[PDB]
């Protein structure tokens, strides 16, 4: 609210993920502070009720070099990934994602997962 940007925030709150049920898929996006950034091959997310969905598709961010990877694609604040279904269904699919990068100051934290059980509902939250 106050800065929303920089490492002067905590991993927790540096990152705002959401939800986003659709009838053709599943939309989810997550808003990374400026003072941090994931690498597009260390972000995960996947949805589905048992393997049905097709596959990702990124956003698309910048890609760049460096030694912590090398060269790939990351974000800098806007990530987010569409997940077409694959098969026609009516019944309730579970999503995993998992975020993981550094702060561009220099700082690397530990990947973090979440689970979010769709069931019809749109907008979807973690209850950390």
């Amino acid at each position: 609210m106050a800065l929303d940007a920089n490492d002067l925030l905590p991993p927790e709150k540096a990152f705002v993920p959401e939800l986003a049920v659709a009838d053709d898929g599943v939309n989810v996006r997550f808003r990374i502070a400026d003072g941090y950034y994931m690498y597009q091959a260390k972000i995960v997310g996947k949805t589905n009720p048992a393997d049905l969905l097709g596959q990702p598709s990124f956003s698309k961010g910048e890609e760049k070099e460096d030694e912590f990877f090398g060269r790939q694609t990351v974000y800098h604040h806007e990530a987010q990934v569409a997940f077409p279904y694959a098969k026609a269904v009516g019944e309730p699919y579970k999503l995993v994602l998992t975020y993981q990068g550094s702060a561009e100051a220099g700082v690397c934290y530990p990947p973090v997962d979440t689970e979010f059980d769709i069931f019809g509902n749109g907008t979807y939250h973690p209850q950390t």
